């Protein structure tokens, strides 16, 4: 009784296995491979986290958790996931490519991203559409942005008000919420993208819900292009705001960012906890979404909402 349609869930990729490492990271540096100190900082920047192992298996069980939510939740649609990503196989295009083998015809694209940008989001949901014409007879209709979905907005204002809760109460009157995404070129505002705009909108949609009057916005990972790129970093943005006003507690919240990969385990876990450690102020970052229920049913409202369902 149902139709069919493919789920295409797109998102940066990660490296499988240590060995990986070295493809991925020239991949991300569009050609230009490490240095050997590079390749061993890297490789003991993972062990560091855990283990790499874990970080796709996160992106593989979102995929797998929302086609089966989406199919038990509604009675019209039949969904098949692909998983599409930009840095290591499955690449987009290899994805599109399988959907159309597999006889899909008809798709909804999602990028494990909340934000849209020019930069990732924009450019992945063009390759897709351009395989797909490419290959011809399957069209993709594509999410261009969730951050404002009111179960996603709940998912972290409910963790952030648990964090607060648990502070001893001098924390809980002298503690800083920092929100944060992956930091991108600045020259993206030639283009007018919303990117920067939507993290802002993002943190005061949390703030608010979770009743916090004192937050700060931020930027982190970014790369190493010549050009400048998205700031403050949330390291520097730490440092600034206790300099400025004596913050005993510091609350990250990479919204940017839905699941345990290297950019929250170790760039916030590791590098701002640093910082913290070194002005003697406690360090809090709440759970990420990775493949929990609430996080799932959230990013199926999404794709049904799009879909006019
Ligand atoms: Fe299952
Ligand atoms: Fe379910
Ligand atoms: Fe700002
Ligand atoms: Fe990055
Ligand atoms: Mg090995
Ligand atoms: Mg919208
Ligand atoms: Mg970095």
């Amino acid at each position: 009784s149902r139709k069919k349609m493919g789920l295409l869930v797109m998102a940066y990729g990660t490296p499988y296995k240590e060995e990986d490492i070295e493809r991925y990271y020239t991949h991300i540096r569009r050609g230009r491979k490490p240095e050997p100190e590079m390749l061993q900082d890297l490789k003991d920047r993972y062990e560091a986290i855990g283990g790499i192992s874990p970080l796709a298996q996160i992106t593989e069980q979102q995929a797998h958790n929302l086609e089966q939510h989406l199919n038990e939740i509604q009675d019209e649609i039949t969904f098949k996931a692909y998983i599409g990503l930009k840095h290591i196989e499955p690449f987009i295009e290899d994805a599109v490519a399988e959907m159309h083998k597999d006889g899909i015809t008809e798709a909804v694209s999602i990028v494990l991203a909340p934000h849209f940008s020019t930069f990732s989001v924009q450019s992945y949901n063009k390759r897709a559409k351009e395989e797909a014409e490419k290959l011809g007879g399957l069209t993709i209709t594509s999410v261009e942005s969730w951050y404002d979905e009111p179960k996603f907005v709940t998912y972290w204002v409910d963790r952030v008000k648990e964090t607060y809760a648990s502070m001893p109460e001098d924390e809980r009157e002298n503690a800083m919420l920092i929100v944060s995404a992956h930091s991108l070129p600045e020259k993206i505002k030639e283009f007018g993208d919303p990117y920067p705009d939507q993290l802002h909108e993002s943190a005061k949609l949390i703030a608010e819900g979770a009743g916090v009057s004192e937050y700060a916005v931020g930027w982190q990972s970014e790369g190493n292009t010549p050009d400048p790129w998205l700031g403050p970093d949330v390291q520097d943005l730490t440092r600034d705001l206790f300099e400025q006003k004596g913050y005993q507690a510091f609350v990250y919240v990479p919204v940017g960012f839905v699941a345990d990969h290297l950019e929250v385990l170790y760039d916030n876990d590791y590098e701002c906890k640093v910082v913290t450690d070194d002005i003697g102020a406690s360090y809090y970052r709440p759970e990420m979404p990775n493949a929990k229920p609430e996080f799932i049913d959230a990013l199926a409202t999404v794709v049904l909402k799009k879909l006019g369902r």
